[PDB]
């Protein structure tokens, strides 16, 4: 379990609702340094099923356009950790959230050689908060991450951070 943090008593029912990628680090660069990398994602919500799973809609740039998507992480035994299932089973763990202002996801391949692995810090509101901020450098000194994006309030607002 590289990442070594993680949300203690996550109630999932509450961080329903809307979200916005302020920022992202990976552990290499061709994840996240082009607009159509593959780990290039925008947050747009969150649902959570009755049954504990928990939708998940977001953007990602596709022949040429913003296209939104759709995938669900499904619960685990571990209330902060979830899988997603593509050809591969990727983790998804939450290392910190309150709810309200913010929440810290990282997402890793498991175990691709080496190992890749994407974090991001979602927030409620198109505001760069600095205390969120602060937070999310802290949970990265520990990880190898090589690339780190930030957006400002126009780019939250806009379909793929254009
Ligand atoms: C707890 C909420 C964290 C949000 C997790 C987002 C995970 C993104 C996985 C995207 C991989 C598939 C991309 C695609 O659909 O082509």
């Amino acid at each position: 379990l590289i990442v070594t943090q993680t949300m203690k008593g996550l109630d999932i029912q509450k961080v329903a609702g809307t979200w916005y990628s302020l920022a992202m680090a990976a552990s290499d660069i061709s994840l996240l340094d082009a607009q159509s990398a593959p780990l290039r994602v925008y947050v747009e919500e969150l649902k959570p099923t009755p049954e504990g799973d928990l939708e998940i809609l977001l953007q990602k740039w596709e022949n040429g356009e913003c296209a939104q998507k759709k995938i669900i992480a499904e619960k685990t035994k571990i209330p902060a950790v979830f899988k997603i299932d593509a050809l591969n089973e990727n983790k998804v763990l939450v290392l910190d959230t309150d709810y309200k202002k913010y929440l810290l996801f990282c997402m890793e391949n498991s175990a691709e050689p080496e190992q890749s692995l994407a974090c991001q810090c979602l927030v409620r509101t198109p505001e760069v908060d600095d205390e969120a901020l602060e937070k999310f450098d802290k949970a990265l000194k520990a990880l190898p991450m090589h690339i780190r994006l930030s957006f400002n309030p126009t780019q939250l607002e806009e379909q793929c951070h254009i």
